[PDB]
């Protein structure tokens, strides 16, 4: 039952979410999310490119066919933030962490419009993330990359990780180009302590995993100290 749309795909998760996969040309699949809030739609990470997100931005439009009110994007590389310009294009209002924004020039990435920032235990900040509805914003330390966030979905069984987690058959923790290697186990097991009942973890780079995906993570990360 998954759906194309030039070439992105599309594959609902549950009634009110669904995951996005686009493609940098071997190519390399990258997820995020569409979550419908009563009469709006909400976006988490753009697609690699521009194109591709304004893809993800048309089907909304035929699919579902409410506004698009905001984006949040998990970190400063090309797999979350490639297509900030057309997310701005289109009118949406986008949301990243402050570090990210500061990241973004010298990682080639569009800064987002807005900043989050995050308590000492990991949450959002909520006057920087106004009128998110079901959206929980957790930033769980430095890991794949020092800026990395993560966002569960409220009223459903759902979490994401992006770059931060990797499936629970992995062998590796993929591109460590920007990570930190002390801290990353601490901070995958962050980000499963800050949604303890999220059953259905979605990530950048695997399909949909239980949260077996977390603990293996945490465990080859571990091996990177
Ligand atoms: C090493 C593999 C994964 C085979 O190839 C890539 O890294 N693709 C990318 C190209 C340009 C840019 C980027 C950024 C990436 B992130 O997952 O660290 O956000 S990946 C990636
Ligand atoms: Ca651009
Ligand atoms: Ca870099
Ligand atoms: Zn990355
Ligand atoms: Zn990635």
């Amino acid at each position: 039952g998954d759906q194309r749309f030039g070439d992105l795909v599309f594959r609902q998760l549950a009634p009110n979410v669904w995951q996005h996969t686009s493609y940098l040309d071997g190519a390399v699949a990258s997820n995020g999310l569409i979550v419908r809030d009563g009469g709006r739609v909400l976006v988490v990470d753009t697609a690699w490119t521009d194109d591709q997100t304004a893809q993800i931005l048309n089907w909304i439009k035929q699919e579902i066919n409410l506004p698009v009110a905001l984006a949040v994007v998990t970190h400063a590389h090309q797999d979350k933030m490639g297509g900030m310009d057309a997310l701005h294009a289109a009118g949406i209002a986008t949301y990243a962490n402050a570090l990210s924004n500061q990241l973004a020039p010298q990682e080639g990435m569009v800064a987002a419009q807005h900043s989050l920032t995050f308590a000492a235990n990991g949450w959002v900040e909520p006057a920087t993330a106004p009128n998110f509805g079901p959206l929980k914003v957790f930033y769980p330390g430095p890991g794949h990359t020092s800026d990395n966030i993560t966002v569960g979905i409220d009223g459903t069984d759902i979490a994401f990780g992006g770059c931060l987690i990797k499936d629970s058959k992995a062998k590796s923790l993929g591109n460590l180009g920007d990570a930190d290697t002390e801290h990353y186990a601490a901070s995958a097991r962050a980000f499963g302590a800050a949604f303890p009942k999220a059953s259905m973890i979605v990530m950048s780079h695997s399909a949909p995993d239980s949260r077996a995906a977390i603990t293996h993570t945490a465990r080859m990360a571990d091996k990177l100290r």
